[PDB]
């Protein structure tokens, strides 16, 4: 059966919770577990109330994200297809209770400072079930970092790291992220100068420009092992495909076009589409400490621009990583 909230979030942990993010799915908090920063995603399941404009998922409907989070968590310690470019999953609990007042305090603080698009999660009864995922802390999302990068050289590292990570997961797991908007990309400072990955037994490096990129949040993701596919079937989800005001919302439509609304299938082109969306964000919606006023900088910009205009002619992140001139 479920555990009480106190099992997962005893007082000292609840007291160190700060809200760091959200989605329709629920809420994301940073805290401390054994002197170690962690991120906690909390999802309401199985209940009758509308939450953030939607019905709650059942356990069965959350299971793919759990599975995919576990599969991707293994990649940092594998050998033939290895990368630290996803995120560690530490634990998964099924919790029962009303929402902790201290979480609501952290929720209120975020709403007061950043503003929320969600319902204040204060209406759940003491029998409410939640899934609580504890992840490794992966840094700050790309959207909040949009005014914080040093230069387009940093941009280039981020794109290279993202492409490599997606390629390794394609090779290992026939993985598609399927929802890689700039909120789902994390940046953390690193003293490492070069980052390592292995793709089908071949190890290569990427200059870090002082950041380690982590791809997170596998709500729409798909993968397979030994012909058994795990995914989010969105073939009857009307609203996902009717969004507007951002190239993000075109990506959902373009994916559906590519796969003919068959989400069980493997279409690694979806990774390229997300990578195109991310490149676009980088060229249009970022402000850099170093401006576009030196030779080296104009050259990187031209390279990222050329990448943007050619990358949709590649078939997967693996194709991009292995063949695109940007990464040579
Ligand atoms: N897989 C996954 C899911 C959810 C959160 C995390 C996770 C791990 N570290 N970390 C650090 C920051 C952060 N911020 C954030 C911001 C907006 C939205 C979302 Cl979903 C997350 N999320 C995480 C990982
Ligand atoms: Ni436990």
């Amino acid at each position: 059966g479920p555990v009480p909230f106190s099992h997962c979030l005893p007082t000292e942990k609840l007291q160190r919770c700060e809200k760091i993010g959200e989605g329709v799915f629920g809420e994301v908090f940073q805290t401390i577990a054994d002197h170690t920063p962690v991120a906690i995603k909390i999802i309401a399941i199985e209940g009758p109330d509308l939450v953030n404009g939607s019905h709650q998922k059942t356990f069965e409907e959350i299971l793919p994200e759990i599975i995919i989070s576990k599969e991707l968590s293994l990649l940092s310690g594998e050998v033939c297809n290895r990368t630290e470019g996803f995120i560690g999953l530490n634990s998964v609990h099924c919790v029962q209770g009303s929402y902790p007042p201290l979480l609501l305090k952290a929720w209120d603080h975020y709403n007061s400072t950043k503003g929320s698009a969600n319902d204040r999660p204060d209406f759940f009864k003491d029998d409410q079930l939640f899934i609580v995922l504890e992840f490794e802390f992966g840094g700050i999302d790309l959207e909040q970092m949009r005014t914080k990068l040093s230069s387009l050289a940093t941009a280039k590292s981020i794109l290279h790291q993202l492409t490599a990570s997606l390629a390794v997961a394609e090779a290992s797991l026939r993985f598609e992220h399927r929802d890689l908007h700039w909120g789902n990309v994390l940046l953390k400072k690193t003293s490492l100068k070069k980052l390592h990955y292995t793709l089908n037994g071949k190890s290569s490096t990427i200059p870090s420009c002082g950041l380690q990129v982590s791809i997170i949040d596998y709500t729409l993701s798909r993968l397979e092992r030994d012909g058994i596919v795990v995914f989010c079937d969105v073939s009857m989800d009307e609203d996902l495909f009717t969004g507007d005001g951002d190239y993000q919302f075109d990506i959902y439509r373009l994916m559906k076009k590519e796969n003919n609304n068959r989400w069980g299938e493997y279409h690694p082109y979806s990774n390229v589409l997300w990578l195109h969306y991310l490149t676009d964000k980088m060229l249009k919606q970022m402000t850099f400490k170093t401006k576009c006023n030196t030779p080296a900088m104009k050259q990187i910009k031209r390279k990222i621009q050329e990448f943007h205009r050619t990358m949709l002619n590649f078939s997967s992140a693996t194709d991009l990583l292995c063949q695109h001139s940007l990464f040579k």
